[PDB]
């Protein structure tokens, strides 16, 4: 059997999961879920995710939610010697995958996402005005985060060490949409961070998932 | 050598780390960091965490930050057959540790923390007024989250299955402080969730870390 990813393909936390499936060479199917008719809150979907949110995943009789959990089960399940992206076979490396995965979720995303969810995902999706207050602020916040990212990505090819990893792939979905805003040119001031970004956009798995993220 | 946890012991993300050390039987030391004199932003501390936040950890020459990453490196490092709390030896079990760990960070904590950080951690720590708006709202939000927790903890002794796990321990630190507010009696309406809470408070490792969380 293939395994099943439930949500719209456009969606960032879907793309986390789909990218991980592409990277690892997995048979998979994407089942839409129609926000506009509350399918995410429908009882079918609540049996996948009791909290009524996308994505959900099913591998036969196993039902998972929370894109990061899904992603890790996919990364351990289809692991090869050729494609170890969580590095659990090395403790110290596995730690620096955890750190930078956690940095994305707790530092970077909370400073980047609100600019995406204001320039792009507010008028084009929800038809809601853009808050210059929240934007100017997360933009200042993100310049300082990219200061730390620059330092790191000047010492290492990737966030976790000198190997692509789950830490890096996590950063792709929301950054992809960042790069569709006027603010994308921000990375031009962070040339190490930029080179690392251009590296990720060069991978056959990313080129593919990128193709799935349009209106 | 022992390993080193940097921040105040009172702090929730310190306690995540310290609890995990106690559970697993590890030699460790807690090095205070004095918020009041900006030690968390001092250059010594920035060499641990470049983002200037607690906790940080050092195991000899390894420097980690982000309590969840720290916690997992501690849980893999000191793992016994007697104390497997991430269950990486079982995929399906490891997935349901990831899910409920992610639920804490993305559903539960964001609905609980703002009541803690308003009734307790605002006037007693920052000397800041309590926002009835934000409280009433996260309280309604949390009642519905505890609906899902009740369902689950009526089917299973613990969040991940019929075994204590990293998912459960994650929920301890902020819930501990929840239980010091007027709102603690909320759990009385969620008797399964309550029994699971009383179970966690009964473990020798939790009784110990609880002792460290006072003014
Ligand atoms: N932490 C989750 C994020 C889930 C999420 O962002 N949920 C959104 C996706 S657009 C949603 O379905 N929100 C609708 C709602 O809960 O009302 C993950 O890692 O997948
Ligand atoms: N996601 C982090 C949370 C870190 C955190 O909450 N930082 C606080 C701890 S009280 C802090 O030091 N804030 C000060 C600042 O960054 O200005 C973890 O898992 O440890």
């Amino acid at each position: 059997a293939p395994v099943k990813v439930f949500g719209p393909a456009m969606s960032t936390n879907v793309a986390r999961v789909t990218l991980c499936l592409e990277e690892v060479g997995a048979e998979y199917e994407v089942v839409n879920i129609d926000f506009n008719t509350m399918e995410h809150k429908s009882p079918e979907h609540l049996a996948r995710n009791p909290f009524g949110q996308i994505p959900a995943f099913q591998d036969g009789d196993l039902l998972l939610w929370e894109s990061r959990a899904i992603s890790k089960y996919v990364l351990r399940k289809y692991k090869t010697d050729e494609v170890d992206l969580l590095r659990e076979s090395n403790l110290e490396e596995a730690a620096m995958v955890d750190v930078w995965t956690e940095v994305d979720a707790h530092t970077y995303n909370p400073a980047l996402s609100p600019i995406v969810s204001q320039c792009l995902f507010n008028p084009m999706m929800r038809g809601l005005p853009t808050d210059e207050k929240v934007v100017a602020e997360s933009l200042e916040k993100l310049k300082k985060v990219l200061e730390v990212y620059e330092a790191r990505l000047s010492k290492h090819s990737y966030l976790a060490g000198d190997f692509v990893s789950f830490a890096d792939l996590n950063h792709f979905p929301y950054t992809f949409y960042f790069m569709a805003t006027p603010h994308a040119a921000l990375f031009d001031s962070y040339p190490h961070v930029k080179a690392w970004w251009d590296r990720l956009m060069a991978r056959p798995a990313v080129k593919k998932i990128a193709a799935t993220m349009v209106p």
